This record gives structure tokens, C-alpha cells and sequence, in this order.
């Protein structure tokens, strides 16, 4: 629910993407039509954890190449923040 944290699983397109921009963990904007999109990401929420792996506190260069370099499923644990 609202305070709580959510999991949502993506499949990367053709160029190794899922439909997400973030800065200093947390998720800012969504891609029109893309696997972030149907899945429901949000944004506002901060990433805590990539196919199972805590990135609490993992500074955005290594959320970005875990990203990247992740398979074709990509699970995202996301959490709220005030
Ligand atoms: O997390």
C-alpha cells in the first residue's frame, strides 16, 4: 500500500531497457509505454532492491551499471519516502 514497499518485475526491449530515469536512488520519471509503465514503477520511490540484491546506500553509478548489465528480467523492490 501507500507507506509500503512494492516489487514490480520489468522485461527489458530491444536495447536493454525498461522505461526509468532516477537520481540519488530514487525513480523521477517513467517511460511512456514501457515495462516500468505496465508494471506500475513509481516514481518518488527509492530503489532497494535489483533482482533480489539490497542497494541501500549504493551511490547512482552502481545502480546504473547493475542496471545495465542485468538480464532481461529486471525485479525492483521500491519504497516511499517522505
Ligand atoms: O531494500
Amino acid at each position: 500500500g501507500a507507506m509500503d514497499p512494492r516489487t514490480i518485475t520489468m522485461h527489458k526491449d530491444s536495447t536493454g531497457h525498461v522505461g526509468f530515469i532516477f537520481k540519488n536512488g530514487k525513480i523521477t520519471s517513467i517511460v511512456k509505454d514501457s515495462s516500468a509503465a505496465r508494471n506500475g514503477l513509481l516514481t518518488e520511490h527509492n530503489i532497494c532492491e535489483i533482482n533480489g540484491q539490497n542497494v541501500i546506500g549504493l551511490k547512482d553509478s552502481q545502480i546504473a551499471d547493475i542496471l545495465s548489465t542485468s538480464g532481461t528480467v529486471v525485479t525492483i523492490t521500491i519504497m516511499p519516502a517522505f
